């Protein structure tokens, strides 16, 4: 059970994450210093973004996901992100 | 056509990449300074690793992929990585 929810107040205009697509979730490439996500601390590079508020990406195209995510980030008020926590190892 | 091949001489004992799994390819989380991958330059964080030499991960479990990758990195001689180049944007 590696999925967590992360609520951000956004009282912030920008999540401060770089998201990565490839030509069932969106990968988080990096976290931009300050916040909102950096200020919260729970989301880390390599985590997979599955949902924002009630809009789930697991069956959306990457282009629609980004569009919906931006639409919601530009709405007033708090946002809830659902994240799959990654594992990492070096080779 | 966003897939490239990257040959590394490995005359290096360590690719110098952190790979990310989640509970058809393995994501590259970061690149460790020096090389081999850092020294080559073509592979970047967010890229997806699809194959090493002739062993393709697109139908393997993440745990088998990592195992096979380590096995091959510990073999003598050059290694060929097949990478899907990501796109990135900030939200």
């Amino acid at each position: 059970l590696n999925i967590i929810t992360v609520t951000l107040n956004m009282e912030y205009n920008f999540l401060g994450i770089s998201i990565v697509g490839q030509s069932g979730g969106i990968y988080i490439g990096s976290i931009m210093k300050g916040g909102a996500v950096a200020a919260d601390g729970r989301i880390e590079p390599g985590d997979m973004l599955l949902q924002v508020n009630d809009m789930n990406f697991e069956n959306m195209s990457n282009d629609d996901a980004v569009r919906v995510l931006r639409d919601i980030v530009h709405k007033p008020g708090p946002i809830v992100l659902t994240v799959a926590k990654c594992w990492e190892t070096s080779v």
